[PDB]
């Protein structure tokens, strides 16, 4: 009989909650007024000492995580409210009515919500607790919360049911927090730049030139196939057309292709275009930004993460030309034409030498790319910015404006990994359109909204783009994008590791009671 | 000849830019160091008087919109940068490359995004200016840009082309600035309290309970349909469950529904969720959040619309019951079981007398529904909470705590329209299953998920939605969307109205050279 005991706990935890209503009692108050948080608790009282009684009266409220008595008449609860804890030292003879604290000390269940009003104080054992005058359930928990911790690893026990988890594993918050810590980090930055945080929609008429396949959608009245976005870069430099010279929307966008550990159909990232920027600008801005919110996270602009390893946050941050860093360890440098046949002829050498196996179809861009990602990336654990990418791996970019065949962008790599990029953007619209027909005559309808628009002539700009949920996992010291976000897609289970899970959660149970 | 003069001109203009080009000069640099803004420079020099230059040498850079010379060695030029103009004063004596100056002053087009280097001064005009050294051309403007202003109304040429209606119409600009201002001004509001900004998804497995009609889009790896988010409520109440006490998400929600003026397929609100809180406590901080806000906008709680007419944010807010607004206008109160037949009786007497036709089916909550929004709505132009909906109107809401059949809520009404709205959230499980059930069978799979961690015990919490592009709306004084949404979503025009949009554009071109 499948999962048996649950069905019976929760039956018999509503009987015993409308009991408790017939008893007199409201199991679910519609206002309890909490006087203190417990850390503000915590913060407050923490100058007292052992069997030291404040005469404040003060009123707080959390989630039982621990009810355990050693007398009938004591009863020590560990109450907990911002992933912190306050011990509830329930004394009947400081209880003012005698009735209801026996009713309360005997309804109350592990996870409930309840209130407290008393005197702060620090027990003889050191234990800082409140001495309740008047207690309340303020809502009754109808299922047995799992031990703690519960959850480590088996990674989709939790995300499915995130509620749990941030309760059972509540340093998980720790990580969430970060996240936000790192968006209001941006936005500040931006912000007091003269920024302006914008809006750009989501749902579009137009699939774009991206090679990533969109999530498609549909819209009744007009009648017409509409696409989720994969950036929000046309209509933000449309703005910059339109005069507002620096803009950034920190969105969500949607690319319905695989889900694994650095991956989420569904993602977060930051773009932001300022007028009369290069590529410069935008890096010195990157070491800025990444840079105090690192000094936010410890108080220098070192971090420590996994035993232990550094990462070195201090401006400047290291620098390289890829062509350049290439040609360091080829031997000597590369042909002219890069995209040329002497240039592949040669690029194939060090393909076969450097224990480089390159794959099929064997392009210029595609070995040049492998030779730099298993030879040049390997080792690229400090943050460090990866500039001038040719033409050959720079299809919609802007020529550099010395160095023949090179672009002026770059890609900030930390820790094996890209986090954010930056371009001087292209800004002429002939160029502009040969590349967009191009690229849709490669992938086989094109955004002539935006030609337009740049036609309108588009001022030179710096482009920048962040991963947010990256950067958090970075940040997190976290190897799962899943971390880092709150309910990150999860393949819906059908009855099997349904039934397979609950049969688990009672054999717990079972392992218990015998 | 479709489009014959705009055509001629596009190619005539291409033509002049890359002469332009081979006579020496790349007509996009890629860095022009702009020293200030012309605010900056209004703000730094407007201290200046008649024929007084200033010693200084600072770079200016933006968008000509005006060319005009009284000679060949004396041009003027406006130059706007941030919605704001400074003049150009380009003397050929001041200019350093005498070769450079004339091959400037002929090859800038209206529309072309110029840098200048110089000295400030006032002319004996009065007009702030810069004399310049050196200019150059940033990004040439390959179109003929509309006069100014253009499109007041004919909003569809303004909103398909918005690039265009924020250089001919930069007041709109005006709008969008004080809708970012909203938004920061709510979330400041809340990150003080300790609220967690969070992000949960948008693309969901399960459609929800409510009845407007989705968005529907398709998973490819895991292969199946999912659904945009009408709401991020119950995610955020997951996470008060999971022990974050005070989140909040302003978010952006996807209704496939109509399009009109107060109406978009996707749209922004906010969302919040705080812990042991109800919703009186979320009608002060409405009244707070809401004042700030105005007071900014101007400098006391009292602001005015369109002539004119005064809105009054100073707390408090008006208040009134539903109930007893109808109450106190139908003559005397209302029979007992309000969803009972008495009550309906009676309400159809009203419901011919006081100049209301309602309409069929003639349901208890339709015809209130009814009687209320004809005759209650109509005069509430100042802010004001409309508060005790019954379980007739409200059928996820928790009962009052005081009087019966009225439920703990309201919205807050200004300017005949709903702005924002708010609960003391209802915390039983039980009931919650009911009405999820009830819902699902009267719209013919529910969140079980949502329903499992309420039933882990959620925290008695206040709950506030709040309409941000309509209070964006309402604080511009404006009466469409699309006014402050930067790209709202238009209808494809087919070849007819374009064809028709085009030959407009040359009648006006024709226009000017007959
Ligand atoms: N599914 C996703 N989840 C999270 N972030 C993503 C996702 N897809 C793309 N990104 C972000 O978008 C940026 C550009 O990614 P890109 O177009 O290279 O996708 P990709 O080829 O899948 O990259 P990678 O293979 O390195 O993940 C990256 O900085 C990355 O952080
Ligand atoms: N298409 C939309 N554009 C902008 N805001 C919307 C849209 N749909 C809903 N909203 C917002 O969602 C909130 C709840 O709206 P509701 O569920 O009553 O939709 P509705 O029945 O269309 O309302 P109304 O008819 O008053 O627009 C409102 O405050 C409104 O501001």
């Amino acid at each position: 009989h499948h999962h048996m005991l649950s069905k019976q706990l929760f039956l018999n935890r509503c009987k015993d909650v409308e009991e408790y209503q017939k008893a007199g009692h409201n199991p679910w108050p519609h206002k309890f007024n909490v006087s203190i948080t417990v850390p503000e608790f915590i913060a407050k009282y923490s100058g007292l000492e052992k069997s030291q009684v404040s005469d404040d009266i003060v009123s707080v409220a959390g989630r039982v995580l621990s009810k355990r008595s050693s007398s009938s008449a004591l009863m020590f609860i560990d109450l907990h409210d911002s992933q912190t804890k306050l011990q509830i030292m329930l004394n009947k003879s400081a209880y003012e009515n005698k009735e209801d604290f026996v009713s309360l000390t005997k309804m109350i269940y592990r996870g409930d919500i309840c209130g407290f009003t008393g005197h702060p104080t620090r027990t003889k054992t050191g234990e800082l607790s409140l001495i309740p005058i008047s207690g309340m359930i303020l809502s009754p928990c109808l299922h047995m919360l799992p031990s703690m911790h519960y959850g480590l690893g088996d990674q989709e026990t939790r995300f499915r049911k995130r509620y749990l988890d941030l309760i059972v594993n509540p340093e998980s918050v720790k990580n969430f927090v970060l996240r936000t810590k790192v968006v209001k980090a941006v936005r500040k930055y931006l912000d007091d730049k003269g920024f302006l945080e914008v809006e750009t929609p989501i749902l579009n008429t137009i699939p774009g030139g991206a090679t990533a396949r969109p999530f498609i959608t549909h819209h009744n009245q007009l009648d017409i196939q509409m696409y989720m976005r994969i950036a929000p870069e046309l209509y933000l430099k449309e703005l910059v057309v339109g005069g507002i010279n620096r803009v950034y929307e920190i969105g969500r966008l949607f690319r319905n292709e695989g889900i694994d550990q650095t991956h989420n159909p569904e993602f977060t990232t930051c773009e932001f275009y300022m007028a009369y920027a290069d590529y410069n600008d935008i890096m010195k801005m990157t070491e800025e930004l990444l840079g105090n919110m690192v000094k936010d996270i410890t108080g220098g602009s070192t971090k420590l993460e996994i035993k232990k390893m550094v990462l070195d946050f201090t401006a400047p941050f290291k620098r390289i030309s890829y062509v350049h860093a290439l040609e360091e360890k080829f031997g000597e440098k590369i042909p002219r034409p890069l995209d040329g046949p002497e240039a592949l002829t040669f690029l194939k050498k060090q393909a076969i030498r450097f224990n480089a196996i390159c794959a099929e179809p064997q392009t210029t861009a595609r070995v040049m790319d492998k030779l730099f990602g298993d030879l040049i990336e390997v080792d690229l654990v400090q943050p460090t910015f990866v500039c001038d990418q040719p033409q050959l791996m720079s299809p919609l970019a802007k020529y550099h404006r010395s160095e023949p065949e090179l672009t002026e962008r770059f890609e900030l790599f930390i820790l094996k990994r890209e986090i954010a990029n930056a371009y001087t953007e292209l800004n002429n619209p002939i160029v502009q359109r040969s590349n967009f027909e191009q690229q849709a005559k490669d992938k086989a309808l094109v955004d002539e909204v935006f030609l337009d628009a740049i036609e309108h002539a588009f001022p030179p700009t710096g482009g920048w783009g962040l991963g947010i949920d990256r950067l958090a996992m970075l940040l997190a010291d976290v190897d799962n994008i899943k971390e880092v976000i709150l309910f990150p897609t999860m393949r819906p289970e059908d009855e099997l590791e349904k039934k397979a899970r609950e049969a688990k959660e009672d054999a717990m149970v079972a392992q218990e009671k015998a």
